[PDB]
């Protein structure tokens, strides 16, 4: 409505900055308040990389993707402001949870939400590049959203154990290498937050994958979920399923599971 108006730009003074989140495990991400509307938010601060992230996020709007609310990118300090997710990241949520609440149908629900955001990124021709539980956020009622904290892990630093063969070997990243990562995510969900390839050391992973070794079905993981895990770990990226197919599968499993859980809830 005026010459220097930008619909994404907030004023730094709109925001009360509070503590850094997660002991600093997320990097420069703070809790903050958008004082106008009260509202607790999260605020990442710091440069091109930062500007790219802001520019990408403006392009992304989906129920299971952490929602951008504003940026402060006119002058330093640079801010990105997103909605706040009250239970923190998925990996720790799983490690700490009451499995009476975080039951089997919830695990399927978590998987359905994540595949749903990824199908969205797939349709939009984006590539996440670092999909993992540590990168998903949890809110109320097992709401899960996909994020990215640019956390890089061992070219660069790599999360070796979530990384597709063609990405480790040839540096080829794609939505199909996300599909492979999503498969490790499934295993993380299935174990409630166990480290992948337990007991195996990082230097051996590729060679083992190339001999066609894959992680075994976790105790209690449904057969069909494992089927999905292993389809995600097809060696040829072209052989992997789409996130559209993946999300379709999990929704269906999810709906079947809740009929059972609700019923079980009634009886108890
Ligand atoms: C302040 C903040 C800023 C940014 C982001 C963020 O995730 N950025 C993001 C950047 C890019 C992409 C997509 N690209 C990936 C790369 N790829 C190469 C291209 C496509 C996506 C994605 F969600 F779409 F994946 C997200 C999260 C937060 C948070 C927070 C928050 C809220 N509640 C809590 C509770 C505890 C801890 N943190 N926290």
């Amino acid at each position: 409505g005026s010459p220097n108006y930008d619909k994404w730009e907030m004023e730094r003074t709109d925001i009360t900055m509070k503590h850094k989140l997660g002991g600093g495990q997320y990097g420069e991400v703070y809790e903050g308040v958008w004082k106008k509307y009260s509202l607790t938010v999260a605020v990442k601060t710091l440069v091109e990389e930062f500007l790219k992230e802001a520019a990408v996020m403006k392009e992304i709007k989906h129920p299971n993707l952490v929602q951008l609310l504003g940026v402060c990118t006119r002058e330093p300090p640079f801010y990105i402001i997103t909605e706040f997710m009250t239970y923190g990241n998925l990996l720790d949520y799983l490690r700490e949870c009451n499995r009476q609440e975080v039951s089997a149908v919830v695990l399927l629900y978590m998987a359905t939400q994540i595949s749903s955001a990824m199908e969205y990124l797939e349709k939009k021709n984006f590539i996440h590049r670092d999909l993992a539980a540590r990168n998903c956020l949890v809110g109320e009622n097992h709401l899960v959203k996909v994020a990215d904290f640019g956390l890089s892990y061992t070219g660069a630093k790599f999360p070796i154990k979530w990384t597709a063969p063609e990405s480790l070997a040839y540096n080829k990243f794609s939505i199909k290498s996300d599909v492979w990562a999503f498969g490790v995510l499934l295993w993380e969900i299935a174990t409630y937050g166990m480290s992948p390839y337990p007991g195996i050391d990082l230097s051996q992973v590729y060679e083992l994958l190339e001999k066609d070794y894959r992680m075994e079905r976790p105790e209690g993981c449904p057969e069909k979920v494992y089927e999905l895990m292993r389809a995600c770990w097809q060696w040829n990226p072209s052989d992997r399923p789409s996130f559209a197919e993946i999300h379709q599968a999990f929704e269906t499993m999810f709906q079947e599971s809740s009929i059972s859980d609700e019923v079980e809830k009634e009886l108890g």
